[PDB]
């Protein structure tokens, strides 16, 4: 019946959660469904200096070591520097080759997909829509001149929503 | 007042306060407290499985032919579940001879059991809180229903993902 606005309806959140009508969890997770529109992928990403990289003329065994030490199973792919980003490669794709034989064989560019590039200030609301209708869950986040900020995966939003998993 | 909060929802779309995106979400997550786990799991006949004893090469055979990154590891009928194991982890051994001579047991990680009639919202709470991502849903007897992962409750909440 009632007629309510966004902020109302939060405070009615906050104290239908000091209520116990709902429980805390569920409150946390309505209420971040709310805040997807309010945050840019910045305040969620993994920023330029802490991600993990490979180059393209890289080996299969080198992305194989690369997850072995860092366990990063899903890997962006440069060509000169980190800022000429040319696509992303995945670990699990190695399986399909996964002989001693072939991965020095073959460069991380034989199994690189074509990179997805949005702005630094992109909303979560907005990257949750662009991603799920995608086949890569990674986005590479880019700042204002096209240099590299940072990378954002579909996880992370998802995290934003439930809470910490894995 | 929950009844209230339920109504004051729908409210809310008509109020131009919320899309009916973010309503549809809302009423997932307020309905995954009355969605059992039977509705949204894959049931023993559209599953793949390993026996335990079988070889990481044979693992990975089996991952080439069905693409399936999380296998119910068994040991004598796929209605004796004794864990789960992920490919992921053939990536961690010695293609030329660590895996003719590991076997499945070796990596298998112990199983969660849910009840079939469990709902959806218990389910995230346990997987969340045990972090594991995968149980395996009994039925009356002990035998096998199906399995179900997390990230069929996040689209039961965010809709299809697609790989
Ligand atoms: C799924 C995530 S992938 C991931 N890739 C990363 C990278 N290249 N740099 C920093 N953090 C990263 N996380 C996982 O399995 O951990
Ligand atoms: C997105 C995560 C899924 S997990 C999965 N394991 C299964 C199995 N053993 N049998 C039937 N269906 C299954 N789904 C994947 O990696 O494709």
């Amino acid at each position: 019946t009632p007629l309510v606005s966004e902020e109302e309806l939060k405070l009615i959140l906050a104290g239908a959660e000091e209520s116990g009508a709902i429980q805390p969890q569920e409150e946390e997770m309505i209420h971040s469904i709310l805040e997807l529109e309010e945050t840019p992928v910045r305040e969620i990403m993994t920023p330029r200096v802490e991600m993990v990289a490979i180059e393209d003329e890289a080996t299969l065994e080198d992305l194989l070591a690369l997850y072995r030490e860092h366990r990063y199973s899903r890997v962006p792919v440069y060509r000169e520097s980190v800022d000429h980003i040319v696509g992303v490669a995945y670990a699990k794709d190695l399986l399909d080759y996964y002989a001693e034989e072939d991965l020095k064989g073959r460069t991380v560019a034989s199994i690189t997909h074509p990179p997805y590039f949005v702005p630094e200030n992109m909303d979560a609301w907005s990257l949750l829509k662009e991603l799920r209708r995608r086949k890569v869950h990674m986005a590479i986040v880019v700042d204002e001149f096209g240099g590299t900020a940072g990378l954002v995966i579909l996880e992370d939003v998802i995290e934003e929503i439930v809470g910490e998993i894995y």
